[PDB]
């Protein structure tokens, strides 16, 4: 079984792929692009994605890798009645360029189903697209579409850390998205099954994007603090993961 | 920084501390009785801890472990209508001894506040006790007493498998508990901020506990499937990726 | 595939099986007997084990585990000219008990192969013992017998400290010993075929063993500042050296 | 502490930077040429190494970084008694190209001490140079130049697969380098003390480096079946036990 694993405590641009205004400044991996005083500036879009690739799955063997990633947000928005538009984890084909801003997040072109995107992701919205956005604030599982295949409430606290867990396993092809913000002790999580052959190529990039809405006066940070990863490709542990990452 | 690390696949005798009715057979870790025709009974109590200790908190440096533990749990009762009581994964002082079997899960002595038990425990509570219980079949947080502190809808699935995540974070001091059932795609999760050195002794028991009703009808199985389990006590003033793939996935 | 993995850079008493004079005082495993001024006394005898005991091997799957071990080590004598006797990696049964002292070093009853004993153990030999040892100062690879079945030549460095890696395989039946002196920049490797089906049985206790020799002038410390230990049973591959060492000491 | 690490049990294009005759086949990743009827090539020049560069030191807190690297090569020759010239793992600037090709091993200029190269490599020699090697096969420490900083006897066996352990404890400076032949039951060890910090750059890429000699007779094949490393870089101021099986 081949191994590839990395903890980012604080960030490096050394070492990712940055794509638009994804640019890493003083440790954080500040995804889009903040105004000489600090606050965050509307129509920002940025994608930064880790080094090397990853294989998720074999052609040949047809095996499914399982794999797990933590890691550390933070969006800030100055005023939260008026915010846009979230941040996701994905992964996403290894030469593949950013798509459309906004609540699209740059990830995906359409609604409707088009596997040729070939996109896994797992967001955070915080800001609700009445064209394919559920109630109130959640966390959705985005399989080749920004309409989310399952979502979860969401009590989105404003400017504070969100530390995230996410893990794929291949046995029973499951994926569970979790969020806490341990300085207001609220938890949440999504839980959906996922075929990872039918959707993502055998070889994917993986990373972060994050984007803000259309309107001038809608702004917040996306910001993520920490990143861990970790991906077991059989021919996966997590009580000793996030302890040499997250804690 | 010191670590300890452990992942079952399969329960086996020889590395455990069993007390009570907890008994290994075919890797699985059955923690209450089972009849001959694979039935569960009632009145049943059982206890199953790691063989080492583990250091929690260090008096001298002031300094508290970061620990992540991972489970697969299975509960199968014959009556939905009449089960009890639970299973429960719980730290307990180094040479502790089984309490209060059925609605105190062989932990706890009373629902009131008792700092003389030491004990943290993550419930997974099927019987409903009105006494200290909440409505429906919950994930519960215990510290010092059976009334916990703060507990979540958790939809029990009847003889259906549970994978379980729970990590304690020195520096936020946050205990997090999250449940999946694989086959129905359902999750569930618990945090509460929780201070280790007020509660627990310095070295403390990792394992498990579980029990049965007062009555007969009242029966249900307690096992556990698979362990994982991390810690990492800081000398000087932990990974949630690379834990649950070496354990559970 | 099972696991098992812990780091101790600082000992302590309660996650420990001590045996004897082995004892532990301010961070150090200290395995044989010293006095308050801090002399090595004579006719001493340690051993000391970790507490969960190991599968190395599954009778019913037909495997055996990879496992690996990193410690380090400091053997002071005041009279150089005359030390006895040193200390050992050891993987003996879990009920074991201490055996012969002197050059035996408390795991063995004489030079000749004995199954009874089921122990495979790699010795660090300050005395030589004309009946069996080499020459020079060595490093042994001990199967159920004292006499070391391999040696190599070891510069030993009086009072220094020695950080050792070893390492078995179970897909070439190698085990691999190595010890570094980084305060002189020396280095020392042994490897030979063992198999571990045949020596030893399927659940061990893996730790130290130490002993002083006979005379009033034949001391020297048998100290353990530090020590590591992973190792893998597979269901159905080699162990990751790279990632262990570095998550070790 | 920030950690990196990755375990290669077979070996694919898609996830390192290929040099010059550098090739992946079937797993196993070939660094110098080889016919299509299994022929070693005179000539040759490989290098292969991870995409992800390695912060090895951190020059605002001071911190420099213990890592590990276990790799399994094998070396084979039509005719043991005339084959060139060897392997080597190297730390390599994050944007380095092949230097000089043979003896050098695709990697140094001379046998001159030159830090404009910056390069640390452990090196794994079958061709005795009358010019800087001792008279026999050998591992070697390389700070550099060419020419080994230390060396230790290395009993090459033809067409058969080594296991390489290399080892850089911070808290020591200590470079450990070591090499077993399973088949044959034989080690080999070499140590030295080595500072990062004026040798290497920040950011370094990790990685393999091989060569054929100039005679068209002296050939061999250059090749690396799996790989390991590991890294840990702390913030203030690496288990090689959980390493080397969660290793190859
Ligand atoms: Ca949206
Ligand atoms: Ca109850
Ligand atoms: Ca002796
Ligand atoms: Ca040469
Ligand atoms: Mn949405
Ligand atoms: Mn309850
Ligand atoms: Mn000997
Ligand atoms: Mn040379």
């Amino acid at each position: 079984a081949n191994l590839i694993s990395f903890t980012f405590k604080k960030f490096n641009e050394t070492n990712l792929i940055l794509q638009r205004d994804a640019t890493v400044s003083s440790g954080k991996l500040r995804i889009t692009k903040a105004a000489e005083n600090g606050v965050p500036t509307a129509g920002s879009l940025g994608r930064a994605f880790y080094s090397t690739p990853i294989q998720i799955w074999d052609n040949t063997t047809g095996t499914v890798a399982s794999w797990a990633t933590s890691f550390t947000f933070n969006l800030q928005a100055p005023n939260a009645a008026s915010p846009a538009d979230g941040l996701a984890f994905a992964l996403v084909p290894v030469g593949s360029q950013p798509k459309d801003k906004g609540g699209f997040l740059g990830l995906f072109d359409s609604k409707n189903y088009a596997s040729s995107n070939q996109t896994v992701a797992v967001e955070f919205d915080t800001f609700y697209n009445g064209g394919w956005d559920p109630t109130e604030r959640h966390i959705g599982i985005d399989v080749n579409s920004i309409k989310s295949i399952k979502t979860t409430s969401w009590d989105f606290a404003n400017g504070e850390n969100a530390e995230v867990l996410i893990t794929y396993d291949s046995s029973t092809n499951l994926l569970v998205a979790s969020l806490v913000h341990p300085s207001q002790k609220t938890s949440f999580i999504v839980s959906e099954r996922v075929d990872l052959t039918s959707v993502l190529p055998e070889w994917v990039s993986v990373g972060f994007s994050a984007t803000t809405g259309l309107s001038k006066g809608y702004v917040e940070t996306n910001e993520v603090l920490s990143w861990s990863f970790a991906s077991k490709l059989s021919i996966n542990k997590l009580a000793i993961f996030n302890l040499e990452g997250k804690a």
